[PDB]
């Protein structure tokens, strides 16, 4: 399970911390679950291009994060775009917001499992 | 949809928007629509390595565009392989060229 | 097919490139077959997270590598955690390695059909 923030943005680590952590808060919150095992990352990616424009922009991705829904979806990605558009000035009409769930399809392993 | 560049070569930021800027233009102009909504990116991976080589490569994942058939896609993957082994001196069997197919927000429903 | 190692441990080139061929040694190992199409990459993102925390975590992405199967998968991400906690001592428990196959799904070219 990942949120990723992929944005030709460019912010100082303790800020970037600080708005992952804010949006994990988001998604534990508006989905109701402890999201104890939750990756997340703030790629920043200069060149990025939406609409043929290297404008601000941030692209967000959540994958396989267990119990989004129609009743919660929407919330969840307005108060993700409130929280970019706060924290990075981006324009809300350059934020995109994608959920995609692929759990059933991959395998996935801890190390912890090896010793 | 996103047309994605993953490199290790460098090229200068404006070089890399004009490459992209190309692409886009191809991407456009071989599927014969326009590319309102696609992202794309030059993404610059100094350690990527194909067939055990760290040489010169760039991959090409084309996501989730619409239009994508047996007839328009290896036209596509030509120009291309062209406009990377123009802009990078990429050799054109060090490019490789995948597509793709794959709920969604904008952020302007929120503002 | 591809191999990527997403981690916020920061690691010179030279060791990056020693640890992802290792990497593909150990892939072409448990399959017995080679890996020569195989794409590798140390993918340095230093604001990754895993559960909240900001400490040194990798994350191995396998993807459409012909071979792995349940009845070997287990056994590749013994040795990948193996390797990873050797050279860059990540604790096994934030190491988690991901295998997705989507071999079947998309169309691919060689830019070497067009020129050379």
């Amino acid at each position: 399970p990942c949120c990723e923030l992929i944005t030709n943005i460019s912010i100082p680590d303790d800020k970037a911390q600080n708005t992952l952590s804010e949006i994990e808060d988001a998604i534990s919150n508006i989905l109701g679950k402890p999201v104890a095992y939750i990756m997340s990352n703030y790629d920043y990616q200069k060149n990025l291009r939406f609409s043929g424009s290297n404008e601000g922009y941030c692209f967000v991705r959540l994958t396989s994060i267990g119990g989004i829904n129609r009743s919660n979806n929407s919330l969840l990605a307005d108060k993700i775009t409130k929280i970019l558009s706060n924290h990075l000035s981006v324009k809300p009409r350059r934020v995109y917001i994608e959920f995609r769930d692929c759990s059933a399809q991959n395998f996935a392993f801890s190390g912890s499992l090896f010793g």
